[PDB]
């Protein structure tokens, strides 16, 4: 079963998070809930340039399920761009994620000359494929 969900980050400029610190999106789904979860300051020191980014299992009646997922940018044109997909359906359980730890660079995605935050948003693109 394939599904999608577009998440706007607003005011991303203004995102106060340092390393460590996570935004979730709101649920989503195709009894699963999902959400999109970016760590804007990465994880640890090593994706601190980074954003990261996840695909977590909210709420699942099974114990467990299996997804492929990929994750894009919508450009300033609409258009997808610095996507990156699963190398493979993964096994998610409840509360478990999947994702990217260096999704982006952050010199890159906030230099507004790239085009990648039309009026100050981000706008993430997710197609989830359960197995």
């Amino acid at each position: 079963v394939k599904f999608s969900y577009m998440w706007t980050i607003n005011n991303f400029s203004f995102c106060r998070e340092e390393m460590g610190e996570v935004i979730k999106s709101s649920t989503f789904s195709s009894k699963l809930k999902w959400c999109l979860r970016v760590n804007p300051k990465g994880l640890d020191e090593e994706s601190k340039d980074y954003l990261s980014l996840y695909l977590l299992l909210v709420s699942c009646p099974k114990s467990e399920v299996r997804a492929k997922f990929k994750f894009s940018i919508l450009n300033a044109k609409g258009e997808e761009t610095k996507a990156m997909e699963s190398q493979r359906a993964y096994r998610f359980v409840q509360g478990k994620d999947w994702g990217f730890k260096k999704f982006i660079r952050r010199g890159f995605l906030l230099d507004e000359a790239n085009g990648l935050l039309p009026d100050d948003k981000l706008t993430l693109f997710c197609e989830v494929s359960v197995v």
